[PDB]
């Protein structure tokens, strides 16, 4: 019948926590093999909003729209890593492929949530051009740290924001 927004957000948050745990684990595996000297970023990754606090029903559609777009970008980046990241990342498979599959399951769940709740859905933003290959083997590893770290942070803020928003429903 009519969906219970609170229960739908609870379910979505549970699946997001799962993906967050898979991402944290792969990031630790990557750092064990290729230690990193400080935080790493990529220009082609979305900007983290870290939007928590003053989160009410009014913000829910926007939070979900933004998370969908961010996760799609992260998916493209994971796919690129597996494709052109370089031989150095071969042992991160099959874990990176499994992460990609679970990221797809979360995207489907978000689309289902927005449809069931009759929430306005975004206009198709033009797909970004292809990602260039890494400039070097070390550049590919830095990119992997940036992609996994950024995905971790995106999912952490999604959990936090969606649970704070749920408290006002
Ligand atoms: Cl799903």
């Amino acid at each position: 019948g009519s969906p219970d927004p609170r229960a739908e957000l609870d379910s979505t948050v549970l699946l997001t926590r799962s993906l967050l745990a898979d991402t944290r684990q792969l990031a630790a595996q990557l750092r064990d093999k290729f230690p990193a000297d400080g935080d790493h970023n990529l220009d082609s990754l979305p900007t983290l909003a870290m939007s928590a606090g003053a989160l009410g029903a009014l913000q829910l559609p926007g939070v979900l729209t933004r998370l969908r777009a961010d996760l799609l970008s992260y998916l493209r980046h994971v796919q690129w890593l597996r494709r052109a990241g370089g031989s150095s990342l071969k042992t991160l498979e099959p874990e990176l492929g499994t992460l990609q599959a679970r990221l797809d399951r979360l995207l489907r769940r978000l689309q289902l949530l927005m449809s069931r709740l009759a929430l306005p859905q975004p206009p198709p933003d033009p797909p970004a051009p292809p990602l260039a290959p890494p400039s070097s083997a070390a550049g590919g590893i830095r990119a992997a740290h940036a992609i996994l770290g950024g995905l971790h942070l995106t999912l952490d803020w999604a959990v936090r924001g969606l649970l704070l928003l749920k408290t006002r429903l």
